[PDB]
RNA sequence: GCUUUAGAGAUCGUUUCGAAUGAUAAUCGUUCGAAACGUUCUCCGAAGC
C-alpha cells in the first residue's frame, strides 16, 4: 500500500482528513520542500523534507505513522513498506436501471474534443424502443467521460420521459 | 489558462508561492470544502468553497485575483475568465544539417494503467545508402526517445560517422 | 534553438483503495476523498553547446 493512502484511510474512520502545510526553502535550483501534517485529535505535527512536494508529503506521513506507532495508537504489523424532474444528479442512475431492465448491452461511445491539455469529450448512446419501434439518441459534451455520459443519459431519459416509457 | 495556474505563474514572477488551507464543513449527507489562500505580503485572504476541493481552490484563487485587480497589481485584461544523456543532443545536430524533418513515431502498448511506448525513427543517411533505423521502448515517451536516439548514434559511432 | 538536470501548476485516460448514500453471489451505477502508471500544455532554477 501507499503511506499517504494509508494515513487518509486511518482518518477516514473519524470523518476527518490530515491537514498538510508546506513551504519551500532552498536555493532556487536545489530547492527543498518542508512539509508538516496534523490530524485531530492529536497535538503532534509530523514533518518531512524532499526535493519535491509529493515526496515531502509522504515522508511527513510516515513520520506521523511513526508517532502513532510510538504512542501505541497503531501496531507495527498494520503498517507497510425540470422536464418531469429529471436532471444530471438523477438521470444517469435512472437510465442505468432502464438499460439493465431491457438488456440494452450497448454502452456510451466517447470521442475526444480539443487538445490533450484541455481535453473534453462527447458521450453518445442510442436506445431502441421496440414498443414504439423507434430510436432515441444523444451526443452531449462533458468535461470528462463521466460528466459527458451523464448529460448524454440526461438527454436520453428526458426524451424517454416525453414518450411515457419512463416515470418522473 | 485556468485561474489557479495563473495565480501561480503570477507568483513565480517574484519567486514567492501561494499558500492554501483547506477544511471540510458540512456533515455526511451534505459535506463541503472551505479553501483560504494567501500570497505574501498581501494581508488579503481569498475565500472559495464548494462540494469538491479543486473547485474550492479555484474559487479561492478567483477571489484573490479579483482582489489583486481591485488593488491595482493586475489589470482585468491580463486575467482569464555514447549514452542516453548525450545521445539525443548529438543526434539532433546530425539531423540538423540534413534537413531531416522526420521525428519519432511513438506507439503506446500494454494496458493504459501500465503503458510502454515504442519509439521509431529512420534516417536516410546518404554516406552509405543504407537507411539506418532504431526501434526502442520505454515506460514513457522521453525514455523511449532517448533509447531510440541512443541506438541510432551507437549505430554510427560503430560505422564511423560520429566522433565519440 | 538543442541537450542534461532540481522544480511548480493545469489537463485527460486507465488502474486501485477508502468514506458515504433476510441473506449468497453476480452485475451495472451516483457523491466525496486518496493512490499507481501515463499523455498533453504553461511556468521555471541551474549546467553544457
Amino acid at each position: 500500500m501507499d503511506i499517504k493512502s494509508f494515513l487518509y484511510q486511518f482518518c477516514a474512520k473519524s470523518q476527518i482528513e490530515p491537514k498538510f502545510d508546506i513551504r519551500q526553502t532552498g536555493p532556487k535550483n536545489r530547492q527543498r520542500f518542508l512539509c508538516e501534517v496534523r490530524v485531530e485529535p492529536n497535538t503532534y505535527i509530523g514533518v518531512g523534507n524532499s526535493t519535491n512536494k509529493k515526496d515531502a508529503e509522504k515522508n511527513a506521513c510516515r513520520d506521523f505513522v511513526n508517532y502513532l506507532v510510538r504512542v501505541g495508537k497503531l501496531n507495527t504489523n498494520d503498517v507497510p513498506a425540470i422536464h418531469g424532474n429529471w436532471t444530471i444528479e438523477n438521470a444517469k442512475e435512472r437510465l442505468n436501471i432502464y438499460k439493465q431492465t431491457n438488456n440494452i448491452r450497448d454502452d456510451y461511445k466517447y470521442t475526444p474534443v480539443g487538445p490533450e491539455h484541455a481535453r473534453s469529450f462527447l458521450a453518445e448512446l442510442s436506445i431502441y424502443v421496440p414498443a414504439l419501434n423507434r430510436t432515441v439518441t444523444a451526443r452531449e459534451s462533458g468535461s470528462n467521460k463521466k460528466s459527458a455520459s451523464k448529460s448524454c443519459a440526461l438527454s436520453l431519459v428526458r426524451q424517454l420521459f416525453h414518450l411515457n416509457v419512463i416515470e418522473p
